[PDB]
């Protein structure tokens, strides 16, 4: 379109991102720090960030990768069945760890096998004002992959919300109308993040006319009817919904394989992609709340005091971008993005 | 353990052999024990004329007791005259509708000609509308396209190829004597979780797409019933490993290396090995109006490992059960 019209808003933040580690960190930190004031750095490195010491060391590597001078990373811990209440208390005391992430687990991955095992941890989190971030999916063999989110809401999340009414809980990267309704009907202590990719795409983009693993992510892209509920939620501006990309890069070779890794890469153009959704819905006025106000307000952190400018201008995205010594295929590779943000 | 079952020699009523350099590999796999195979026409270019079908048949036989049966690829330009010429050859028994055909209405004169000469209509039953979810495309096709055709051509034999849903099973069971369907080995053994849980697996990616486990269970019930409306059609559809494992991977799973052996595992697990013969060797020829095979094959319960890859012309193909065991042999 290239109308070259402008919108100035408060500088945004990203409340859910995977930066990985090591050689790729200069590339991922470059992308995330371009315009964000802050980002919430997810803990599922190898090994996972299960302690305060690990979180602070990882934070130092991020800062060493040379972010923009306006950028502050915020860290999260990875919860396990062995996590003690004491580690929660130490982490919050550091001032740089603001949340802990619950990844469900069954040879099965590390994580929490039973919510009951971490009740003392959740109590400690409630007490210190640490947020619980939840990847809301069960891992039961009997449950179909597209039903895992809905099953989680009923069996796991509802009991937790019922038991911890003063615990701030973010349902990360919601993908279903079931989760939208859950969050809307839960109390003031429940909120959710919405990715750019679950707003722009549905499962047909991954599977029609060929299989496209660069659209493969967890939780999985759902039906178009679920996508439409997410768009309505995000563009309402409601205080319960805020920006969290779940940008999750892997090397091209690990994506395009007999068994390809889960994760879509949107950090190269995240706010620009969100702007297209909000513009298409005729709701650009609500973008600032979603991107810059709702998350900090829910986390209890100050809003950014600087502004960014969104310009309606199309630009082509490269087929691939550097990713350490390898490459990553970004969302909209070989196509145009319709806004620029600086 | 080393138990034996002798049945009538089977046939495969839906196979993609491709063409050219890979043909020695694909024909080796399909001719191992099959009396006949129905050869699908979606080569490049597609087999749209009688002359193309007969030439292709000659190349298959040249690649080396197996009799290929040919099908035409329908298009909006297909004339009723080409149908008549193809059936007259004696070696083209069917025509395939790939939704290709932009509108079913455009080929009504073709379908009339097919009805008249006793050529079977094979249908890849999926709409391509952008608005329709990929898992709903089969069901949508049954309602919008197939049912009107069945209504308008009551003496046309129609095979709904590679059915994947309980919706299609019910449709076929409730349609008349002129409607039947093929069922693949992979839609019996797997569901969409095998393709998507713990990583994305493009060697399980095929069209029509693997569906929920509840749909898989309806297919197993259909196939193992031995009902005359359901017969063996692998839809074995090999592509090079590099075209599968890519930014946009091709649809198609490869089962021709062990197809009846894979079906035997399903039938054995369901305690219904006695119904394998009907599904594999009787129902298809009866529906096509062709004789049954007069030779027998022996199925032996003995496990063997499948290689990580097999040769596919100058490239390789990753087979179903690559790096795993198959539990039966058929010879
Ligand atoms: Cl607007
Ligand atoms: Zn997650
Ligand atoms: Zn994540
Ligand atoms: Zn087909
Ligand atoms: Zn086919």
């Amino acid at each position: 379109s290239n109308a070259m019209t402008t919108l100035t808003i408060t500088r945004p933040d990203d409340w859910h991102v995977h930066l990985r580690d090591g050689d790729v960190l200069a590339d991922t930190v470059r992308d995330i720090s371009r315009y964000n004031g802050r980002a919430l750095i997810m803990p599922n490195t190898v090994p996972p960030v299960t302690t305060t010491e690990m979180a602070l060391a990882y934070r130092e590597r991020i800062m060493a990768a040379q972010p923009q001078a306006h950028f502050e990373p915020l860290m999260a811990l990875y919860l396990t069945d062995n996590t003690s209440p004491e580690e929660i208390r130490k982490a919050k005391a550091s001032g740089k760890v603001v949340a802990a992430k619950l990844y469900p687990a069954g040879n099965s991955d590390s994580g929490v096998t039973s919510a009951k095992n971490i009740y003392p941890v959740l109590q400690a989190m409630q007490e210190v004002g640490m947020l619980l971030l939840v990847h809301g999916e069960v891992t039961t063999h009997e449950v179909d992959i597209f039903d895992r989110e809905k099953t989680f809401l009923d069996t796991v999340l509802a009991p937790i919300v019922n038991d911890f009414p003063q615990l701030k809980i973010v349902l990360e990267h919601i993908t279903t109308a079931d989760a939208v309704t859950f969050v809307q009907q839960a109390g003031d202590n429940v909120a959710a993040t919405i990715t750019a990719h679950h707003l722009l795409f549905n499962r047909n983009h991954m599977l029609v006319g060929g299989i496209r693993p660069h659209f493969y992510c967890l939780p999985i892209l759902k039906r178009a009817t679920h996508q439409h509920a997410l768009v309505a939620a995000a563009t309402s501006g409601s205080k319960k919904f805020f920006l969290g990309t779940d940008s999750a890069p892997h090397a091209k070779g690990r994506k395009e394989a007999a068994c390809g890794c889960a994760g879509s890469y949107t950090a190269h153009a995240a706010l620009e992609l969100y702007a297209e959704v909000f513009e298409k819905e005729g709701k650009l006025e609500n973008l600032e709340a979603f991107a810059s106000f709702n998350g900090p307000d829910f986390y209890g952190l100050p809003r950014n005091q600087e502004t960014v400018t969104l310009t309606k201008q199309a630009w082509p995205v490269a087929e691939s971008m550097p990713f350490g010594s390898d490459i990553v295929v970004p969302i909209r590779a070989g196509e145009n993005i319709e806004w620029t943000v600086k």
